[PDB]
């Protein structure tokens, strides 16, 4: 797709040039060494002062034909405990749904920005996982020490 290459190049060019500290986003590889902008590996700080802090969570974005179309679908690897990340790791945010708030002007640094948002507020209203979101709602203090264990476990 020359329409989605075109952007992924100026994303990769624009990420390169100015990203936020901690941050990773990263193209993958084909099969034959070569550049693969469809798929990459990224990797998400936790928040300084959260919970989450310490914590860099790994995920990947793949990106269909017609990006900027739709969204990519970004996909904690492996999955992380959070009311609003289904248990195959994918993540539920209006900006990544076509026909909620994702517009094709959105940067992939606006996409792990966002997602970081997500990861220190969750949204009550469109759970994704039953357990963290239970918890969530039944005991503050359990589920951050929850998401604690689990920055701790993601330390670099
Ligand atoms: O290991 C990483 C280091 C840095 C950024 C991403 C990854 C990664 C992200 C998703 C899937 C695999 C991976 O290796």
């Amino acid at each position: 797709s020359g329409i989605a290459l075109s952007r992924l190049a100026q994303e990769r060019k624009a990420w390169r040039k100015d990203h936020p500290f901690g941050f990773v986003a990263v193209p993958t590889k084909n099969p034959d060494g070569t550049m693969n902008l469809m798929n990459w590996e990224c990797a998400i700080p936790g928040a300084a002062g959260t919970p989450w802090a310490g914590g860099l969570f790994k995920l990947r974005m793949l990106f269909k034909d017609d990006y900027p179309s739709s969204p990519p679908k970004c996909k904690f690897e492996p999955p992380l405990f959070h009311p609003n990340v289904y248990p195959s790791g994918t993540v539920c945010l209006s900006i990544l749904e076509e026909d909620k708030d994702w517009r094709p002007a959105i940067t992939i640094k606006q996409i792990l920005l966002g997602i970081q948002e997500l990861l220190n507020e969750p949204n009550i209203q469109d759970p994704a996982q039953a357990e963290a979101y239970t918890i969530y709602c039944q005991n503050r203090v359990e589920y951050e020490k929850r998401v604690r264990a689990q920055a701790k476990k993601f330390a670099p």
